[PDB]
């Protein structure tokens, strides 16, 4: 295709390889646990804000609801002193905050809903971090297993990944070809007749 | 790592009942409400519970791979500890028969 | 099912 676009494409191809080489997975793990948390710890505060604002909902329904007796306590006085006129008039008004109310009541049925799936989302999270922060273990495990079988792996004789063995062999042949030495040397300078008592017995 | 997963499995499995007991003593005291609640969340610890030993299952067949490498690993350093003695024998061998030769 | 029980 085009030629930057090679180009560019290579020296990333060369930049991402030199830097996926200096990860290390015992650290990186941990790094990815702790912004983990840190972005858990962030998301806290906006549900936080969310309970808040249902508290003042509620708080402001429960007020109109207040005001609605109010009113009609009013219109109640007005009967016992007053005459038709402010008895009337308390429930003329009072037809507003009943409106309120309910209009009210309607979206703060839907906060709550919003809040509880918040809080449902919330402990997911956490459980799921909890996953990772015991799988982060199991990983260390894994790293352990895969030592442990190289270390098996070097202590066979025709294979040189440790450096013990090396020497351990290097020194086994030296003094095998020390003994053949001396063996070969008494041969250069330099029983039948006793199996005949296995006859007698 | 094996010994942590395991009690936090136990840990759930404990708060599954206890949630249990909950619903029992709204069904004494209480009413639905507060009976049926108690499962509701009772959902996610039964949930937790079998998501957690699964993982806690491969950890212990891990484990146990691990004790068996160590055990071959010690029975093999033991076997080369032993080969160093009989190459010192082969050494003395091999001397003694410089020493015939001389003669 | 709990339902049930009370």
């Amino acid at each position: 295709m085009g030629l930057f676009d090679r180009i560019k494409r290579v020296v990333s191809s060369n930049l991402n390889d030199l830097v996926n080489k200096a990860e290390d997975p015992e650290k990186m793990l941990e790094q990815a646990i702790l912004e983990m948390q840190e972005d858990l710890v962030q998301l806290r505060q906006g549900v936080a804000q969310a309970i808040a604002a249902q508290k003042r909902s509620e708080k402001q329904y429960n007020d109109a609801q207040n005001e609605i007796n109010k009113w009609q306590r009013n219109a109640q006085l007005a009967l016992q002193k007053g005459d038709e006129n402010l008895a009337r008039q308390a429930l003329e008004r009072k037809k507003t905050y009943t409106d309120t109310s309910a209009a009210l009541k309607a979206s703060l049925d839907t906060q709550s809903t919003q809040v509880e799936t918040l809080k449902r989302n919330l402990i997911q999270l956490e459980s799921k971090i909890s996953e990772a922060k015991t799988k982060k273990e199991m990983l260390k495990a894994r790293i352990t297993t895969a030592k442990a079988q190289e270390q098996l792996q070097g202590m066979v004789r025709g294979m040189n990944t440790s450096s013990a063995m090396s020497a351990f062999e290097r020194m086994e042949e030296k003094v095998l070809m020390q003994e053949s030495r001396a063996q070969a040397l008494g041969e250069l300078a330099g029983g039948s007749d006793v199996d005949d008592e296995l006859a007698a017995l």
